[PDB]
């Protein structure tokens, strides 16, 4: 049996309005279909946040309205790729990404695949002294919006967790 | 190693101006990244086409400039949704869908997944006096400018492929 089961065509700019309530915080984004293999979310802001995201999979970004701009890893170094109002980009798998969102009103749709079972992501903080791995945990993903909070909260909460093996530096934990 | 192996953010809209030449026949669509396993997609027009696609994964739509509509199979009828200006929409696996883009000028992103080995794309024509399928052909699709046309080309080269096996009727090919 053939059925649209994620409905009709829908005009996307007054979905983005008649959401932004939820696309400022404390809720920050939001899934525009359940469900689906694809995962299609809106991100909007502000929102800053410390923690680098390791994808297996392939993320796509387009930046709708306002700016915002990525912290990457890119050949062991510190990079920012920026994404100004009407940027695409694609990010290949395992790219460390910490997404940076500091407008209000701002929108960007990104669009990235169901992880299958046994596939993990990895969500890691570095040391702002020595630039070394703080702390990684690995998750099956199944929802951000349910997944990620607990995660982030538990590094918050630890100063063992937080402190860099390397040069003994405790991580600021939420803003940095 | 971890590189941007698909380069840096650039801008969408400005993007489209400079290959609004392959946005029209005889190209009409032309893809963003190369190699990628999201395949991403710009759509123009004018074009019209008799065949439906059966993907065995989803497709994603977003209709960035003018209209355009999808002939669908849903719950074994003809149905149509419409690709309004500014629409997006998610296509579940498997629906056959026969995209129509009237409007010169017009763009649409389309994303869709690499298939892996053994997951078969087809492409399908219906008998227009009886609705009953008339030919199927399946492929391993890899790209869509190179693997097509050649499928396309011999159904309107054949009488035979293009005759009806319920009713007789010869399907008209090209221009329908
Ligand atoms: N990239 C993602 C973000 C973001 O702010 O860009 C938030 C939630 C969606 O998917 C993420 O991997
Ligand atoms: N949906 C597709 C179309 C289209 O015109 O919408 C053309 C080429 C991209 O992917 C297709 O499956
Ligand atoms: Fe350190
Ligand atoms: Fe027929
Ligand atoms: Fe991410
Ligand atoms: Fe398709
Ligand atoms: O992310
Ligand atoms: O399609």
């Amino acid at each position: 049996r053939h059925m649209l089961t994620y409905g009709a065509p829908f005009n996307f700019p007054r979905w983005i309005d008649e959401h932004a309530h939820l696309l400022k915080p404390p809720v920050g984004n939001r899934q525009v279909w359940q469900d689906s293999d694809f995962i299609v979310t809106v991100v909007g802001g502000p929102n800053h946040r410390t923690d680098y995201h390791d994808d297996p999979l392939e993320e796509f970004f387009y930046q709708l309205r306002g700016n915002a701009y990525l912290n990457l890893w890119v050949d062991g170094r510190r990079e920012r790729a920026d994404l100004k109002e009407g940027d695409i980009f694609l990010l290949p798998p395992h790219v460390r990404h910490s997404p940076q969102r500091p407008e209000a009103g701002s929108a960007c749709l990104v669009i990235e695949r169901q992880r299958p079972a046994g596939m993990l992501d990895g969500f890691e903080w570095y040391c702002d002294a020595c630039g070394h791995l703080v702390h990684r945990v690995e998750v099956q993903l199944k929802s951000i919006v349910t997944d990620l909070p607990p995660l982030f909260e538990s590094f918050y909460a630890s100063e063992d967790k937080r402190r860099c093996p390397h040069c003994g530096q405790v991580h600021p934990g939420r803003a940095a």
